[PDB]
């Protein structure tokens, strides 16, 4: 999916920020989270997060659900390179496998699970 953040910040600047954050705070992972445009749910308040590497995907799901006022009963899916990661993965593992070359991890969220964004 295209991210508004990538459209509005040039690569070299994103990179410079990502590198710096990872050098300075090696136990944090910088993430950009955006809603798939057609998804008919709540938009996100904050798009940039610096999370603990040992935070789980399930925990981050709980945080984002709670920011957009969704309960366990509402569909919400995270997509990273079009893969929906397991709740047991840590954000640090996700970052290591799937960070972009600007040193940020990109998560797209939607209410549909089957199709790539
Ligand atoms: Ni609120």
């Amino acid at each position: 999916m295209k991210f508004v953040y990538k459209e509005e910040h040039p690569f070299e600047k994103r990179r410079s920020e990502g590198e710096k954050i990872r050098k300075k705070y090696p136990d944090r992972v910088p993430v950009i989270v955006e809603k798939a445009p057609k998804a008919r749910i709540g938009d996100l308040d904050k798009k940039k997060y610096l999370v603990p590497s040992d935070l789980t995907v399930g925990q981050f799901y709980f945080l984002i659900r709670k920011r957009i006022h969704l309960r366990a009963e509402d569909a919400l899916f995270f997509f990273v390179n079009n893969v929906i990661p397991p709740t047991s993965a840590t954000m640090g593992q996700l970052y290591q496998e799937h960070h972009e070359e600007d040193f940020f991890l990109y998560i797209a969220y939607s209410d549909e699970s089957v199709y790539g964004l």
